[PDB]
């Protein structure tokens, strides 16, 4: 059982050591499309690239590239698109991907500004009456409603395909209280947030995959998917205690590099799953 494994790594302070074994064991696949010169300004970080085998392709004939990966968790029947915080030049691409993949929900785990730097473009409207048009991708985006709470904000946006006049409801779930440094002290507000995303239907197989991002789409984004998948596997399996976080993380790392950036994020992931299991058991 992971609870016992937690006290062991904690009492022994072996987190950096566990983390390094995961680093060592992690898959490595070509990312040739990311590294093409024409795609240099579509990447926020030069060392964070989608693998070619799992990358999302835009349906635009010119350049099909976006820094986004499909994570398919076969046993849990869960898919996620992990992407970087959009750049000023990729906000159009980001909404094209949401449209093309039939995503219901966008999960945002960062603030637009952290540590006095811009971590993300402002890719959604701030007021009902001031909609955004993405001329490059022929999409219009309108803020319908905004529900601001202590730890997160839920926004009801509407996506309109200007080419076809189809419109769709998109839910934007914005976790606003992740600290600039380290991880939250308690996973309570993060779990509440995750249950709120689940309750919306945004993670359900009726819909395209949820889009999850932070700045790079590997650290906080990783913790989100890892906690969701692990909790679902504990509901699905005959023996809940057969669920090994480390194995789940390594399976997710076949789809996108670097998921969980620090030994602190790994410890927090354990804590979130252990705590979440009490509500589930
Ligand atoms: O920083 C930017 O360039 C930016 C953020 S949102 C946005 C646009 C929405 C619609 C057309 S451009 N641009
Ligand atoms: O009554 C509502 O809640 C309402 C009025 S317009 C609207 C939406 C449009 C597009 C997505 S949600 N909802």
């Amino acid at each position: 059982e992971m609870e016992k494994e937690f006290e062991q790594i904690d009492k022994s302070g072996s987190w950096a050591a566990i983390y390094q074994d995961i680093r060592h064991e992690a898959s490595d696949f070509p990312s040739r499309v990311a590294k093409l010169p024409k795609n240099k300004n579509r990447n926020r970080y030069r060392d964070v690239s989608p693998f070619d085998h799992s990358r999302i392709k835009l349906h635009q004939e010119d350049n099909d590239y976006i820094n986004a990966s499909l994570i398919k968790m076969e046993e849990a029947q869960r898919s996620y698109i992990l992407t970087q915080g959009p750049l000023p030049n990729t906000v159009g691409h980001f909404w094209e991907m949401v449209w093309e993949q039939k995503s219901r929900g966008v999960v945002m785990l960062n603030r637009v500004m952290e540590k006095g730097s811009l971590k993300c473009a402002q890719y959604w409207p701030q007021k009902e009456e001031k909609e955004m048009i993405f001329e490059d991708t022929n999409l219009k985006l309108t803020l319908i409603s905004e529900d601001i709470k202590s730890y997160y904000t839920v926004r009801q946006l509407e996506l309109e395909n200007l080419t076809t006049q189809e419109t769709r409801e998109i839910l934007h779930f914005h976790y606003t209280t992740w600290p600039d440094f380290g991880v939250p002290e308690s996973p309570a507000s993060f779990l509440n947030f995750l249950f709120k995303v689940r309750e919306s239907g945004s993670l359900s197989p009726e819909h395209g995959p949820v889009v999850v991002h932070c700045s790079a789409g590997i650290g906080r984004s990783g913790t989100f998917c890892l906690a969701d998948t692990c909790l679902l596997l504990m509901d699905k399996r005959k023996d809940p205690s057969s669920v090994d976080i480390k194995k789940v993380l390594l399976e997710m790392r076949k789809f996108r590099m670097g998921l969980i950036q620090t030994a602190d994020q790994l410890r927090f992931s354990y804590l979130a799953v252990i705590e979440g299991a009490k509500f589930i058991m």
